[PDB]
Order: C-alpha cells, then structure tokens, then sequence
C-alpha cells in the first residue's frame, strides 16, 4: 500500500532468483524461445514486525492485498508473465519471503557463423523501477538459482545457468532503474548433420566427378547437369531452416564454393569436347589427365583454408 | 481459508484420480499432446462435520469459496490449465468430494530409435506444497482411474493408463512436496508406411540395378542417375517429418546404407565402360556377371544385420 | 440458486434445441471441425409461478445471472464453448425459456476408405450431471432443430441435421447422467478430382505405354524413368492432402498398381533389349507385340476388380 | 441506466453506419477475413434532455457508463467483437453520437471462379436486440457510413461501400425484425498474373511445340518429356499461390487442356517414328508438315472457345 | 475529477513521448509489426498545488483513479494497448507526470517494389480524445522520444526514430486535428541476397550459353532443357522467402527476362540444326557465331534498362 519508508536515506535491497522448470519451443527464425520457472524475492519490512510469545505464532501469512509487493518486470519479453502468487511469509524481524510460478516468451539475438557447431547464450533481464520515496536496488541470491534434471532443449546441451552479481544501476525517464542478468548456455547437437547432409554433397559430387574418366560429350553432360538439379534441390532443404544473416557464414561458404566447383567442371567438359572435335587429341587427353588429379586437390585444400578462416 | 490443523503431527492425505475424456493433437517435432479429462481430489476436515439425523440432510453443498482446497498442479504443462468446478459435496463425518474438468498441453520427451515400430510411454505429473503450518501428501484412489471408450489417437493405439501408487517426497525451496505419475502407454500404427514408403524405394532400387544386363554407357548413366534423383526427393519426403535426434535411427541407416549403393553403382558402370575402352572386354564382363550376385547379396544381408542390430 | 425440489420423487425434464448457422474448417488431418449455432432450453420450476391478473400486465424479458440454469457441456470439445446470451424470459405457470448463441471445435472420427467418394457421420454431444438432490434428464424438442439455409461447408453437400430422441443414461463418477445425440450427415463433391488429379495420371501412364512401339533402348529408358519421376511427383503432390490411415484406401491402391506397372514396363524393356543383342530378334519382336496388348487389359481388369471390392 | 421511455409512438430509428478503416487479411481456405472499422448510431434520445441549457451550450460528453447504448449483434463473426469506444459526444439539443473501433473475424462466401478477373463481394449482417420500449427498427445513415479512402489490402482495389435493409431468415418469432445486409465490392489486379504465370507457360508449350521442326526421334522424345516434366514442376510452383478450391476453375481447365495437348504431342511423334521406320517417309512428312499449323490453331479456338463459356 | 477550469484560459498542452523497449515480428502479408514501449504524458494543473513550508521538497505519488488523467487512444491498431500505469507524480507548481508501459500491434502499409534493395517506414498515429470544458492540444517533447539502441528487428537495420504534427483529415471528426505522427525508418540487409541468389542464376544461365560452342543436336537440347528445369527449381527456392505481391518486382522482371532469353535460345538451337540438315552450313556458323557475342550484350543492356526504369 506504501514503500517502507527508510531509516535515514538508505537503499532497499530486494534479492532475488530464477528456478528453471521447463524451457522449450526454440525458433531460429524468430530467435525467441518459451520458459516456465518460479520467481523469488525477499526484502525487509519492519512495519510488519510481530511479538512470537503474544500472537503464539513463528510464521505468518498474508493475502497479496493489502501489503507491499515491488514491481519486478522483464525487458525482453513479448508481454507481460502470466504469474499466480504461490505462498506469501514474514518472519518475526520483519523479513518477506514470496514465491511465484510464471511463463513468457523471451527474445534474445543469436550468432549463426558457425550454424552446424555453434554455441549460443541467453540473456533474461529483470528489471525494477525506484519510486520516487526510496531508492531500491537488487541482488542476486545464489542459493535460490538452479534448474531441474528433466529441463530439456529439442535439439540443445544445457551446460550452466548463472547470474551476473552486480547490477546495472542507469537513470532513465528522470528515474534510477536496477537491472540483473541471467545466461543460459546451451550447445548444439550436430550428429545428425553429418549423415543426413554433408555425406549424401560428397557422394553426389563424388558422382559428378567421374566426368574426367569418358570421353562421350552427352553422358558428361547429363552426369553434371543431373548432379547440379541434385545439389540445388539439397541447397534448398538445407536454407529452409537456417535464417538470413547480414554476415558470411560457413555453410554459405561450402555451398558457394560447390556451386563454382560445378561451373568450372561444366567449363573443362566443354573445352575438351571443343578441342576434340579440332583433330587434336593430345591437348585433349593432358587437359582431362590435369584435372583428373587437379580438382579433388583444390577441393580439399580450399575446405582447409575455410575450416582454419571460421574456426582458427 | 485455513488448511485443517492437526490432531498430534499427522499429514494430510488427499486422495486424487484422472479420467481421461479426449487425448488429441500428438506432435512427433515438438513432443507435445493435448488432453482433456476429469480431476477428482478427497480430504478429511473435522471442522465441517454434522450431524444428519437433526439437520435433515446426509449431503451438504458448498461453494469453492468459503471452504479450504488444496492447490494441485501439474509440473510438465506449458500454461496453467483451463478448469471448472463441477460439484463440491461434504460428507456427515467431514471427507470432503471435490470433481472438476480440465484441459492442458503437456511436455514430454519420446524415443525415435525404432521410429516406424516404436510404443512410448507419456508421463503427466501432479505436485502440491506443503503449507508452514500442515503437511500434505498424495494418494491414489484406484476406482476413479480410467479412460473413456470413446477415446482415440491419429495414427496411435492405447494400451494402457495406470498411475504409480508410491509417490515422491522431495525438498525444493525449503518445503516439502509429493509428486505422483500418470502413464499413458501407447504404440504406432505401421500398416499405412509400408505400400506408401518402403515398397516403392525397393521397385526403385531393383530399376537402378537392371543396368547390369546392358552395356551401353549413356543408357546405364540415365537410368542410375534418374533412380538416384527418385531416391533423394522420396528422402526429402520421409526427412520432412521425422525431427532431429543426437543418436542414430534405423530410417536413417537405411537411406544412408542406400546412398552408398548408388555410389558403387556408379563407380562399377564407369569402371566397365572405362574398360571397355581399352580393349579388355573379358574383364568388363567378369566384373559386371559378378555384380549381377554381388548386389542382392550384400544388400540382404546388410538389411538383415542392421534389424538384428535395432531390434535384437 | 437450488435445484427444484421434487414432487414425490419425479426427475426433472428439460427439452433442448440447437439451430445450425455455420459450420466450415473441416480439417480431414486433424478430424476436426467449427460450429456456429444457437442453443434453445426449457424446463419446468413451480417455485416462479405468479398470478398474471394481478402479479403485472404481462410477461417480460430479463438478463442473465437471475435464475437458477440448468449447466449443459459438451463432451467432444477441445474447449469450453464461447457462449453469450441473447434473449430469456418466464412463462406464468412456472416453465422458463432460456437462449443463447455459442461456437466451439467438435472432434469426430472420419472414414476414408472410400476417400474420392465417401459420406461422413458427425456427431455432437450433449450431458448433464445430476445433483445430490433432483434428478435430471434431458429431451428433444423436434420444433427448434434445423439448420439455416445459409449453412454450407466448402467442398460437402450437407443432407440432414437430426437428433436421437432417446438418451443413454449411466453412472459416472458417482453420480447419473444424461446424454443426447446430434448427428450431422455430408457428402462429398467429386467432380473436380476427375481433371485436377485422375486424368492426368492416366495421360503419363500412357505416354509410358507408347514405348512399346519402338525399339531404340535409349528412348525408351528415357521415356520410362522420366514418366517414373513425373508419378513421384505428382503422387507427392497427392499425397501431401491425405492423412495416414490403418486400413487401405481406394487411392493407395491405385497408386501402388500404377507403381507396380512401372516396374513390370522397365522389366519388359530389359528384357528385349537383351534379347536383341544375342541375335534372336523374332523373340523380342512376339514379346513386343504380345505386350502392347496385355498391358492395358491387365490394367482395365485389375481397375474393375477394385472397383468391386472397395464400393461392392 | 434504463432506456428511454415512449413519448408520442414514434419507433426508435436507430441510424447506424460503418465508416471503414482497415481490411486485411483476407483468408480463402476458410472464407474468413478481418475487419478494423469504425462504427456509428445516432438515434434519437430527445425526450431525455442532457441540460439543453443555452449557456451551457457546450457539447456534453459521457462516458460507455453514462447513457442507454443499442446492443447490435453480428451474425456471421466467429467471436464477439472488441467494442472500443472512441468518443460519445451529445449535444445539449438532444441528438446523440457515438464512435468505436471493433475488430472481427468474419465468416463470408468467396468465388474463385473466373479467380484472375474476379470481382467479389462481402457481407456483414447486423441485428438490434428488442427492448422493452417500442420497436427498434434499424436504419441507413448515409452521411455516417463511408471509409477512410486509406485501405491497406493489397491485391484489391475497393469500388464501393453501401448497405441495403433486409428481413431476417432465422426462427422470426416477431424477433430478428430487421437485418441490416452491408456489401463491399472489391476487384482483383490482375496484371501481374499475366507475367507471373500465363507467358512463362505459353513459352514452354512453344519449347514443346519445336520438336516438329525436327527428325531425331531421341531429340523429339528428350524434348517433349522434359518439358512436361518443366511442365509439372511449374505447377507445383503455382500451386502455392491459389487457394485450395473444390470447385472447376478457369485456370484448371487451362491446366487439363495442357496436360491433354502434351499427350496428343507425344502420340504424334510416335506415329511419326513408327511410319519413318516403317519406310513410308511421304506419309510421315505429311503428317509432320500438317502438325505445324494444325497445333496453335486448334489450341487458339479452344482457348476461345472456353473463354466464351467461363465470361458468359 | 473533471479537467481543470480554463480560469486562464490556456488550452491544456499535453507533451507526449515514445520510448521504443522491443520491436519484433514484422510481417510481410497483414502489414503487421508489434512494439514495446513506454507512454510518457506530462500536462499541466492548478489544483493538487502544494508548499515546500511544511511538507519541503516531497513528489506527491497519486492514484490512477483518484486524479484526472486524459484520455489517450491509437489510431492505426488491431487492439487496444495494454496498459501497464507505472507512475504519477505531481509537482507543487502543478505540473503532471504520468508514464505507462504499453504492448500493441501497428498496422502499416509497405512497398515491395525494389525488393532486395527497398526501404521501408512504419508509422503511428496518437489522437486525444476532447472534452467541452476545455481544449487539449497535443506536443511532442524532444528528450523523451528515443529507441533503446539494442532492437532486434531481424533482417533489418534501424535508421532514425522521430515525430511530427499533422491534422487528423478524418470523416468523421468532431474536435480530433492534433494526431501525431511517430516515423521509424529502417533498410533491409541485403548483403547475404548476392551470393545466396544472383550469383548462382548467373553460373547456371552462362551454362546454358555455352551450347553455343557445340554442333550436337542431342547434347544442345539436353543441356537447355535441363537448365530450364533448374531454373524453375532455382525460383521455386527463391519463391520462399518473397513477399506474395499483388504487382511488378524488380526480381519478377528479372525471372520473366531470364524466361524469355530462354525461349530465344532455343529458337536459336533449332535454327542451327534445321539450316545444318538443309545444308546451309555458312548460314549456320554465321549465326551459331552472331549468337555468341549476340547474347551476353543484350542482356546486359537489358539489365542496364530495366535497372533505370526501377531505380529512376
Ligand atoms: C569426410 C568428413 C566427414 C566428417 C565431417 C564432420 C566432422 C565434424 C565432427 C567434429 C566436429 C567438432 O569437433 O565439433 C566441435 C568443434 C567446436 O569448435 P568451437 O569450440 O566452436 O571452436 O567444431 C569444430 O571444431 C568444427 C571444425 C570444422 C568441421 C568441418 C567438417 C566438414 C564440413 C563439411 C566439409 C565438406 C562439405 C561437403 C558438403
Ligand atoms: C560469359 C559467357 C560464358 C560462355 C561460355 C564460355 C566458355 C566457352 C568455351 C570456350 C572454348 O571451348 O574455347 C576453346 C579454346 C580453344 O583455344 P583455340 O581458339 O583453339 O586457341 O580454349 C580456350 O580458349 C581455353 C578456355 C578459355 C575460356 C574460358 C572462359 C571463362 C569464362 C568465365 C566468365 C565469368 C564471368
Ligand atoms: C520387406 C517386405 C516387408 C516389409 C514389412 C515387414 C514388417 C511388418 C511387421 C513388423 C513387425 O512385426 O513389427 C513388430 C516388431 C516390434 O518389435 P519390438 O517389440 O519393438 O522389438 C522386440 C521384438 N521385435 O517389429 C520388428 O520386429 C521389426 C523387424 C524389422 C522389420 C523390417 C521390415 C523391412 C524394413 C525395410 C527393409 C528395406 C528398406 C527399403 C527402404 C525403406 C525406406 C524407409
Ligand atoms: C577424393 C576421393 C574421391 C575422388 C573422386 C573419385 C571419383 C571416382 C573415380 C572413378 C575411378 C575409375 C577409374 C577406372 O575406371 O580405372 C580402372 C582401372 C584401370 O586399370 P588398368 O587397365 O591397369 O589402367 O582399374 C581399376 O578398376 C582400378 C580400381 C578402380 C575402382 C576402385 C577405386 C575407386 C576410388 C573411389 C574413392 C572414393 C573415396
Ligand atoms: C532381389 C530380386 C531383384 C534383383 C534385381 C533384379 C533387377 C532386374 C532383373 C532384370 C532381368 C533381365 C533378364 C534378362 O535380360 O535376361 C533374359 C533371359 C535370357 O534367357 P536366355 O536366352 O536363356 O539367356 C541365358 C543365357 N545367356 O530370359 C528371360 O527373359 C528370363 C526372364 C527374366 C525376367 C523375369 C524375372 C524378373 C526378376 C525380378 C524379380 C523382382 C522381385
Ligand atoms: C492461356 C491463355 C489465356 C490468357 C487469358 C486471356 C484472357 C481471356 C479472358 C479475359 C476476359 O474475358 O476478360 C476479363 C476482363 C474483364 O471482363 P469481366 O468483367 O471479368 O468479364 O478483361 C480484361 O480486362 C482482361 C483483358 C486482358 C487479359
Ligand atoms: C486405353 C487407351 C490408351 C491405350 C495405350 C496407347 C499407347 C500409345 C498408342 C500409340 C499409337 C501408335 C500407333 C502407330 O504408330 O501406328 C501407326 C499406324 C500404322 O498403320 P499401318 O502402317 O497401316 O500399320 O498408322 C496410323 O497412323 C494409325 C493411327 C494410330 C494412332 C492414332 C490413334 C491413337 C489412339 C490412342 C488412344 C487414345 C484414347
Ligand atoms: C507459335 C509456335 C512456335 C513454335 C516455334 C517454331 C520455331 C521453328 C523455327 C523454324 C525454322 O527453324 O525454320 C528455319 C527457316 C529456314 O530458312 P528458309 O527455308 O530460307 O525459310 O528459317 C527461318 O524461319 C528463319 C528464322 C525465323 C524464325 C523465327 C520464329 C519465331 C517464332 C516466335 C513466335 C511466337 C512468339
Ligand atoms: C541479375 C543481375 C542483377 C545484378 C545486381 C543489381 C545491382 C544493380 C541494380 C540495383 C542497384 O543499383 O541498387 C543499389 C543499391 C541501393 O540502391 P539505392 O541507393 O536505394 O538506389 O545498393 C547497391 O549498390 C547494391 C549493389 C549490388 C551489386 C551486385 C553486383 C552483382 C555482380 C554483377
Ligand atoms: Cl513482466
Ligand atoms: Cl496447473
Ligand atoms: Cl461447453
């Protein structure tokens, strides 16, 4: 109904904490992700204050109504949690204990330079705002910060859940507002790429490259132009999940140097028909004979430098 | 208002059962299902006892106000469930009967190591806290636990719907708390994979390998290549619904086992042409006759360890 | 407020209607579809009667929340219907008239082994709980069921809207209940899926066939796998729309002839081919001819027999 | 409050009026689409004088909670519409005026017939609820009903907005005494569909239409197939824009009649082959040369033809 | 609480000011991107007037419903805001600061013309509600207006964030002619469009023009034909993340140019080969040599042109 009012001017200090129960429902395109986990405060109040030996009681409970709750709200949520008030306790120095259960969407930007085997953190911001009778500013209480053992991300490591100590006191709206900080960090699980994808591009380019071995002009062209519908039909299974970035990134990168790989293959089947055709055989058979060993070593030595570029 | 006080140190003791009505909505990616069913609860509270031979009544009728309910949640639900209170009854020695209807999406991992045969198990969780006056705990009352006729999965067959009767007793946030287990035991229905997936994948396997009965090079080329664009937009298909998983699925070894068929096809029909070419006819028709068994073979017995692997 | 209480022991009666508006999102996946309708009651209650010559000039129209309603659910609802009340109002000797306008999501089972050609039953619920002290039960008041001339589904021919007079009654969770039957019976429109899917179909099949008036290998390999893949696709495309099923349908079976034609048709092909090269022309010439003829009977014989045995 | 009461016999004309503002998300699959719109009533509430005092000739203004509001019901709206109240001014003489902004979901008919040049229609049907007071019959305000010239709906471009008075056709106990029918025209831009869709496929039959030019069987085959196979994928392509329609459309007919021309190709070039192989090359020269002219003429008339029976 | 009484006669100035929090979910198809931000208001009052005497420098915090506070709404959203009242303090000298956290959907047009290399600008629009007591006249307050320097619109990259005054210009108004006007700019990130799209169109088009080098009948319609079919899969990939637009693109033309020059080489194709039978040699690599410098030129002076007529 009222703040506490100080004792001369000191700060109130509210501490709080974050039990993870359930996070799930992670969107790469929208770069949001859903959360259910219980909410604790505690502050001090000595206008509620009470003798244990006359009331003959050690705990007392009390209604949301009619008592001072802070407002405590998140910055980068869509809406506002949907909370329900779990148990509400003070001690007989004075001291509050509250409990909440709640769920909200939270949006937090993700880095997508190492798509297949990256490492993501996320950011949840609580924040309070001083009234204009006391300063009040939060602290973290690590006893009270965890998560469960059932907690699972579909496709995700979980490997900590921590909270930065010190807050970010600014002033803002002619106001001095308090701000936590809580990371989740998780990893990707990258096995099922490796069968499901980068194997199947190596067979086909594998098949395409058996061109260098003939010397009849149509199957050398069905072979490439049949190999290239397959690898533009993959390029598009693979770019329906992964989001647009205003970088490079290291599939991009692969599927870029597949496509000129394609091109320049295309590019020596049509010389060596053209010289073929000319009665000069043995420019021919040198030219084929080069690329036979040229192409898979550029190939390799080109995946090396871009694997040192991204992750060196 | 208040929870009952105690005789000595007793706890208390509800007695609870789920009636399931209409369980829809399976989501093999994102692990969920929607159900919708009865809620019943039973408690002792010595304060509201009677006595019917001077009141005229057996069977007193009460509001969900003005009257003590224990709150019930459940753990691995994304939102707080959807319920109202159908009849509230209170018995002359004081047990109280409590009935209501809900509807909730539940969270729960599955297992997709045997993806086209596989049965799983659904868990749904009931938690209650214990109050700093009076402790609670739960109990299973196995005449109200059961499942509608009526009731039906798309795609699915109920087996089964029982409850553990031991329930858990843990700490979390300093209070104590009792938490039981509801299993739902279901199992696929294969019938409709095999005509509209497996079969035709064989027709088209047995088609890329009737090329080794001919021996011209722009025939074998189209028929292996053609075979092999089939093969990858029926694997897009079968991917487009199977979600990702950090261990290695039977579907998967398949179609993986598959690619490097066509690979060696591949390799086998340049071999021979490559052969040809040079004037040794003799060698090209021995490894084409040995291929013709070769195959087959291979392919049977890699099919038949791979079941024995998943299965056995 | 209270229920009525009875004469003797005589269980109360109270008569229902429902008037069709709109119905439409008929999901043939899910097996679900919206309602738009009204909602007539009528019951009777000596505890409101009055003296019309004197009580007031006459009988008037009040709001909601001022008379003890009877509560009616329905069973299969994913939700609570969204319900708001239009209109009500008292009669003299004791007998009130309710009103109200709801819309919901009914969950119906759906049979497609007839899948181009079938009708479909639709069922709708409704039950009412007893209380500890009157009994109630429900009837049909054949004056306030119908459906709107402006009801229409998108795609289904709507036929009749009736409800079962007689209840089925039973005792759930301790108490009797009464339940009613509302069956909503469709057909549907066929006659686009002859030119947008049949036809086309027939039209590949035969530019397959046309091959066996050839005797160029490569054409007709080309001819073939290239029909072979237009079918993938189209039947991708078809299949896309129809869910899965544990029985066979009419749809699945021509679809896996038309696949088994193929194979045959590329078997054939092979087989004169390598009749040809070893010198004996006069076989592959009698098995050619013979072909051209056995094929499209096989194909009308085996269509009839299916025929017969889907809709016999 | 209370409405107000009779005077002189004079019916309440309650004069409403729809000023649009925002029409969007126009939903084919389940005929739906939202409205944000504005609404007006000016009836006449003269008798209740709202201090008529000539000093006080300020405009009074009233809150929801202040004055009698009509209660309009939608008939065709999935939900209850969010009434929000923009301003109710009133001034002293009598006349009252009334402004809001509702959002609704609404549920109305759409053709897709002729679905390039449709011009389509949207209805929204409004009924008064009776009062105790004489009749309310609604009426047509045409100052008040207009629109913000400012619609955001791409696709369409809006050709007027009117309304007409109708009777009711539900259960016309002497209720339901007037329904009010509001149309919007709107129209389709149909000049991107030309580019977009119509050329790219003219361009491929033509693609198709050269093998006549030519000899080589092989070619003729390659050609044809591949285009139909062009053909099929394009299909797929369009498929994404239309909507899901169980009905004829010109553009199926169009599809059909491709799919038909294709087979007739593919039976010509047969022929061809047959008859050239069979040595009577004067016949198959003929035959070839007459295909040239007779092909677009044929498709040209038919494309007349069903033009002329799809536009009256 | 009434407005204060314009005792000297100064219409009520009402500075306002948006402070953006999070900006998310921008969509292409209802025109629809939503907001967090803050809603700050300070008017100014003669009552609630106070003296530092007695009570010294003291921020008086009042009630939501205890003083006036005016009426503010949105002109161009789905629903009303959700209002959050934050804070009110009142200053001796009277004047009112009042700060709300809000979270509302805008709707506002868009113009994918340019697409890859377009800007967009997303308006709203405040308007305050009049009374007859006296005049409000809306201001903006420069240092309130801002962003957060951390929004997370994907795909875009925000420019500025400012505010104008402009006339209502409605219909319907009364009083309403101090709309505001809140403009955010943004610019699509185009850098990841270059290498995902426009360059692989280029190898595959340069892939098709080099069967101008070759005189295989078989292996020109072969390679054209096919590079047709990739470009269709090419655009149906392309097609995912464009906008569905009613009307001319810059990619659009692009795809229908790339159409055309298409069908050109295939005329050019069958040309060549039908001049090579009829034994016009000289004629035919007279233009088999024209069309290789013939092509590139062209479209690239076509490129230029439809660049200045797009790009002014
Ligand atoms: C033939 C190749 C067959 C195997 C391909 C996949 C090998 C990857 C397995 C191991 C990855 C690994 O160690 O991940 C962890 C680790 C995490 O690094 P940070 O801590 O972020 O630094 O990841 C790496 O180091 C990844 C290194 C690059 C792996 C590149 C593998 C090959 C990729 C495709 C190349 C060919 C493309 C063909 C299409
Ligand atoms: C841009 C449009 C590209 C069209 C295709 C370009 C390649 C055609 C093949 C040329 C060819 O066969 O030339 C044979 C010719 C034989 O030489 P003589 O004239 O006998 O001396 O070989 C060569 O000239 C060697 C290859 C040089 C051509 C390389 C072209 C690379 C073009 C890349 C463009 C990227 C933008
Ligand atoms: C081959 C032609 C027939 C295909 C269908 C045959 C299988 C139908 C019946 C399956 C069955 O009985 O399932 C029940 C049973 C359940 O086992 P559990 O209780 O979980 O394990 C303990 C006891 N086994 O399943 C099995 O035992 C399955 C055994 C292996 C079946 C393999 C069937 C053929 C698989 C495909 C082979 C060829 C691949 C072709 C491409 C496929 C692309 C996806
Ligand atoms: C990087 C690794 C992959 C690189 C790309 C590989 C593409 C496929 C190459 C095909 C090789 C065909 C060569 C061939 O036919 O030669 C036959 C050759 C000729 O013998 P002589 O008459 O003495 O000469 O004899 C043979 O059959 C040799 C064995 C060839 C098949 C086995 C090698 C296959 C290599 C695949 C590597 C995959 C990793
Ligand atoms: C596992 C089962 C499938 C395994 C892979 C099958 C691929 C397709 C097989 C193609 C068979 C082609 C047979 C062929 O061309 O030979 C014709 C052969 C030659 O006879 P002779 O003149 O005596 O020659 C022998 C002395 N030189 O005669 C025939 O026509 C035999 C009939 C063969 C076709 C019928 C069998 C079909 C097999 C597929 C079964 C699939 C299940
Ligand atoms: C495949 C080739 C067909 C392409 C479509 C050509 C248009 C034929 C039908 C167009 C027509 O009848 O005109 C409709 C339409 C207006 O008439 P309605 O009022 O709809 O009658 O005409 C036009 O303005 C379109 C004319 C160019 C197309
Ligand atoms: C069931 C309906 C579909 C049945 C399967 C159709 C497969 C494709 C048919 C191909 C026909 C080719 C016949 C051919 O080339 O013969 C030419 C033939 C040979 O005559 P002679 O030299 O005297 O002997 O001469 C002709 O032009 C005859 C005309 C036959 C073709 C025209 C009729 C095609 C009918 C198709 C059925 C459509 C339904
Ligand atoms: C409408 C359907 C059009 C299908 C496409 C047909 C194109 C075949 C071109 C005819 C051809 O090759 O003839 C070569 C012929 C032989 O020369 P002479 O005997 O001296 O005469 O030469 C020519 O015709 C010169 C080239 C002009 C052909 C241009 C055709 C353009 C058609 C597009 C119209 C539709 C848009
Ligand atoms: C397929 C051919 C498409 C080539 C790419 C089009 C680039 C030039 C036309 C677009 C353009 O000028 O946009 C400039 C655009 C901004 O335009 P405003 O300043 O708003 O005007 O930004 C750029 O400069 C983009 C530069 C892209 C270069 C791509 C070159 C590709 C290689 C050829
Ligand atoms: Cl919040
Ligand atoms: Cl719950
Ligand atoms: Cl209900």
């Amino acid at each position: 109904v009222s703040p506490p009012p100080p004792i001369a001017d000191e700060p109130l200090t509210v501490n709080t904490g974050i039990y993870l129960i359930e996070c799930y429902s992670l969107d790469d395109k929208a770069e949001t992700f859903k959360v259910n986990a219980f909410l604790s405060l505690s502050w001090k109040d000595r206008r509620l204050a009470f003798d244990p030996v006359r009331s003959g009681v050690r705990v007392k409970t009390y209604e949301p109504e009619a008592i001072w709750i802070p407002e405590i709200r998140f910055v980068n949520v869509e809406n506002a949690r949907d909370a329900d008030v779990v148990d509400i306790s003070v001690s007989p120095d004075g001291t509050v204990q509250y409990l909440e259960r709640f769920s909200a969407r939270v949006l937090s930007p993700l880095d997508f330079r190492r798509y297949p085997f990256d490492s993501q953190t996320l950011h949840i911001y609580l924040i309070v705002r001083s009234v204009d009778t006391r300063n009040i500013v939060l602290a973290v209480d690590l006893e009270k910060v965890g998560k469960n053992d059932d907690v699972f991300l579909t496709g995700w490591d979980i490997e900590s859940f921590t909270a930065v100590v010190k807050p970010a006191n600014f002033a803002l709206e002619d106001r001095l507002e308090s701000k936590l900080d809580y990371q989740l960090r998780i990893s990707r699980q990258y096995f099922s790429y490796i069968p499901n994808i980068i194997l199947p591009m190596l067979f086909i380019l594998f098949i395409s490259w058996t061109a260098f071995w003939s010397t009849s002009y149509e199957a050398n062209v069905t072979l490439v132009v049949s190999t290239l519908i397959a690898h533009i039909a993959f390029n598009i299974l693979v770019e329906t999940n992964l989001p647009k970035t205003p970088y490079m990134t290291y599939t991009g990168a692969i599927i870029f140097m597949i496509y000129l790989f394609y091109f320049v293959a295309v590019i020596e089947v049509t010389v060596q028909h053209y010289l073929k055709v000319e009665s000069q055989p043995a420019r021919a058979a040198s030219i084929t004979r080069a690329s036979r060993i040229a192409f898979p070593v550029v190939f390799l030595l080109a995946n090396i430098i871009l694997a040192f570029l991204f992750f060196g």
